[PDB]
């Protein structure tokens, strides 16, 4: 699916060692940008275990 494919596109782009170097905010809204909701964003920061809840990604991105 596009949903899935999009989650998997941010997976690949958190686990990257410079990004990993990136605050977490700039990586939010960079998600957002490329389509993903909150809810996307939320799942791909747990995949990597680097878990966000999805409250402190809204807030990033209200
Ligand atoms: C917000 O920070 C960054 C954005 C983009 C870049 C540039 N790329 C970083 C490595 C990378 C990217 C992308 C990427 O833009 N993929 C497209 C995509 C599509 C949908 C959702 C996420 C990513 N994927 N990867 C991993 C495999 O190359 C984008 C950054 C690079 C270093 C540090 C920070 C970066």
């Amino acid at each position: 699916s596009e949903r899935e494919k999009r989650v998997s596109n941010a997976v690949e782009f958190l686990l990257d060692s410079r990004v990993r170097r990136t605050p977490t905010s700039s990586k939010v809204h960079f998600l957002k940008s490329k389509g993903l909701s909150a809810e996307e964003i939320c799942e791909a920061f747990t995949k990597v275990g680097q878990p966000k809840t999805l409250n402190e990604i809204k807030r990033i991105l209200s």
